[PDB]
């Protein structure tokens, strides 16, 4: 009753010769839905969805002063054109600028990063590996249901200031029109791709967390596209 | 120069057989642009654009606890269907739900309202009339450039209210967002004129805008956004 399985959504993954899970949470009804109950609770690397807690920690420790502070390009020409420029928290989130967040993580340091993830109840709370890459290739793991962390963020219940939480929710802003607002973050670890966040409507909020097998970055647009198809199927968005 | 007049934009108004002003402010360059410097400084009733300062004050005084608090419909059936229901701050600003803001204003009260508009440097700072209708039929007046000035303070958290209040109101002003830009803004209509004021966030800049236009009928209200967007598009601010 609290959780309900809907395998019809599998078609949206197999339509694209893929495999994955979408988890939805209806906040007003306190009811969850997914196409795959097992996979909804399997833990994966968070990859760049880790930018959500990393941002909160950087803000609350004063590593980042506000969303306007500029992190200047380090002058290394990288493969992603939008990384080769100055950023602030907003644009760094938007373009998933790993080198900016690696600098945050080094400033934060291991002892504080670990304490804060413990305080967040975030995934397996394990930062084994490099302090500035463990969310990409170290020991940290989180499941889709565990990402649905987001409910605490939404309600300002995380163990960081309300201000830090409002700034990160602002930075997560992805889309808005007269029908809905999406606040979310993508991630990709070269094997699975993520999209996690929520959809704000006039009278409700739907939290989502999706991950999918993702051999190639050619199909990264499928993270949003598959998720939106489910949302349209469920009459959450038009 | 700091201000430049671009009368080519008059084309966007006349092509819809109306008259009005658009003011733009390029924050990076600290430069302003308008089709009409005189109308840019003409002070009008703010109408529902007053919901921005009203929200700020209601939040800072704790009249509104946060953006999720529900304000129950009072049960009076009004002419606007979306008004005949429960609202929170977000939906009340979205649907310009006058009666909800009238209740805010009555609880703020005239002394605190007057004091905070002075602290805000808002328009002519005049709240004469009823405390719960003066922005619709009373003495307060604000010009397009004054709107820009006020919005720049809000953007930068420089208004004399808490940073929290300012962040919540900027959230409530969210109108549109895609991969290219974010618009935070508020419409207004006082039966004779229509407004649209706010700003456009880009990756590397912010453009503030304030527009108003003659509005003899409610049929043309969509022209407030349409005209403003045509100008933004002309200036390659948005695609
Ligand atoms: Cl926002
Ligand atoms: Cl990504
Ligand atoms: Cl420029
Ligand atoms: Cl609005
Ligand atoms: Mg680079
Ligand atoms: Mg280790
Ligand atoms: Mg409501």
């Amino acid at each position: 009753k609290e959780w309900q399985e809907n395998k019809s959504w599998n078609a949206h993954f197999t339509e694209h010769k893929s495999q994955g899970v979408v988890v939805l949470w209806n906040e007003n009804k306190q009811q969850g839905f997914t196409n795959n109950l097992k996979r909804a609770n399997q833990a994966f690397l968070p990859a760049s969805t880790f930018k959500i807690p990393n941002s909160l920690i950087a803000l609350d420790l004063g590593v980042v002063k506000d969303e306007h502070q500029v992190f200047k390009w380090d002058g290394q020409t990288r493969d992603i054109a939008t990384w080769n420029r100055d950023h602030n928290l907003i644009t760094a989130m938007k373009y998933s600028v790993v080198p900016v967040y690696q600098e945050f993580a080094r400033q934060i340091g291991e002892a504080r990063m670990s304490k804060m993830l413990h305080a967040f109840d975030y995934g397996n709370e394990d930062i084994s590996g490099n302090v500035d890459s463990f969310w990409l290739d170290g020991g940290i793991r989180i499941s889709a249901t565990e990402q649905i962390f987001l409910r605490k963020l939404y309600h300002n219940k995380l163990h960081v200031s309300e201000r830090s939480q409002r700034i990160v929710k602002q930075a997560m802003l992805t889309e808005a029109n007269g029908d809905y607002i999406i606040r979310a973050k993508t991630g990709y670890d070269t094997k699975i791709g993520w999209w996690v966040g929520w959809v704000e409507l006039d009278d409700n909020v739907w939290f989502f967390a999706m991950n999918m097998d993702m051999p190639t970055s050619d199909g990264l647009g499928l993270r949003q596209a598959i998720t939106k198809e489910v949302l349209k199927q469920e009459k959450i968005i038009p």
